[PDB]
Order: structure tokens, then C-alpha cells, then sequence
């Protein structure tokens, strides 16, 4: 199945090739816990943003121009995208906001970080009436001297 992975800022403000807005020490680990060993779908910016391949995880980069990365699997369609990850149980769909949207709907799981921030930008993650979803794990954070903002971790099912 298809699971969504995300950074959201207060408002559900995202950073679209950068996460909930920023890069907080503590979600890049969660991140990487819950996307390793599992292919990752991206658009061209989150790869950018990224800027090399992410190890342990077969990545798919969905865009409209050509690949300049052997290492990784460029996709110029949400078709070739899935196929790509052949008969996995489950991929995860790391954004942007394009990426997020044209997922969202096929969408079983989302894996959310709620941080406390206000911050100001265009993107946002997609809506979902919170009464479709169902959540099944939760654990707050204070700010700290890494994270300077609390964050909240959060997994919901599809109903
Ligand atoms: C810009 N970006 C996209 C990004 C960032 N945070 C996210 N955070 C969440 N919760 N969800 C996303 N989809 C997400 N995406 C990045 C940037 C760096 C790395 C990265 O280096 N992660 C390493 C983690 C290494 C480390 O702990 O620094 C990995 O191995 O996954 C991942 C995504």
C-alpha cells in the first residue's frame, strides 16, 4: 500500500522539497527509521534539496526532465512511479506538496511530524477530514538544545 510522510508546520505549512518548512535533528531520524528498507517516492526538489541518494531505500524520483543520477530511478509518471516499487507492501511518498497531492487519495497511512512553528510560506500539505483517519500512534517532544521547536510524531490509518 501507499503511505505519506511528513514535516508540518502550524497551519500545515510544509516546506515542499524541505519538509515542515525546516530540518529538525530529531524528525530526520524518525524519518529515516520509518523510510528505511522501503522504496521512497520524491519530486525533483525534495531530491535536490536532499542532494544524493538516500541509503538503504530504493529512490524514485518523479519528474518531467531527465535523470542526472544514475544511482536512483527517474519517473516521469505516477504509473511508472508504483511499478517501479514492484510488489512491496508498502512505499512511502516523501513530497513535495505536487508529490503529496496527486498521492494523498491512494493513500492508506500518514506519518506526520506536527511541529509547533509558526512559518510562513505558499505550501501546504494537502487536507484530510481527520474523521477519515485513525490515529494509531503518538509521542510529543519537548524543544531541546538539537530541536528548538517541540514536535509531535503521529501515525494514522485510513478508515
Ligand atoms: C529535505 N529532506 C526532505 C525531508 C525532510 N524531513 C522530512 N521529515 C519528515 N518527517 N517527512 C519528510 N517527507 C521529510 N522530508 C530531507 C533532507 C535530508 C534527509 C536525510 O539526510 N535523511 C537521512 C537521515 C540522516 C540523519 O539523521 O541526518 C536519512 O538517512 O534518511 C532526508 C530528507
Amino acid at each position: 500500500m501507499i503511505s505519506l510522510i511528513a514535516a508540518l508546520a502550524v497551519d500545515r505549512v510544509i516546506g515542499m522539497e524541505n519538509a515542515m518548512p525546516w530540518n529538525l535533528p530529531a524528525d530526520l531520524a524518525w524519518f529515516k527509521r520509518n523510510t528505511l528498507d522501503k522504496p521512497v517516492i520524491m519530486g525533483r526538489h525534495t531530491w535536490e534539496s536532499i542532494g544524493r541518494p538516500l541509503p538503504g531505500r530504493k529512490n524514485i524520483i518523479l519528474s518531467s526532465q531527465p535523470g542526472t543520477d544514475d544511482r536512483v530511478t527517474w519517473v516521469k509518471s505516477v504509473d511508472e512511479a508504483i511499478a517501479a516499487c514492484g510488489d512491496v507492501p508498502e512505499i512511502m511518498v516523501i513530497g513535495g506538496g505536487r508529490v503529496y497531492e496527486q498521492f494523498l487519495p491512494k493513500a492508506q497511512k500518514l506519518y506526520l511530524t506536527h511541529i509547533d512553528a509558526e512559518v510562513e510560506g505558499d505550501t501546504h500539505f494537502p487536507d484530510y477530514e481527520p474523521d477519515d483517519w485513525e490515529s494509531v500512534f503518538s509521542e510529543f517532544h519537548d524543544a531541546d538544545a538539537q530541536n528548538s521547536h517541540s514536535y509531535c510524531f503521529e501515525i494514522l490509518e485510513r478508515r
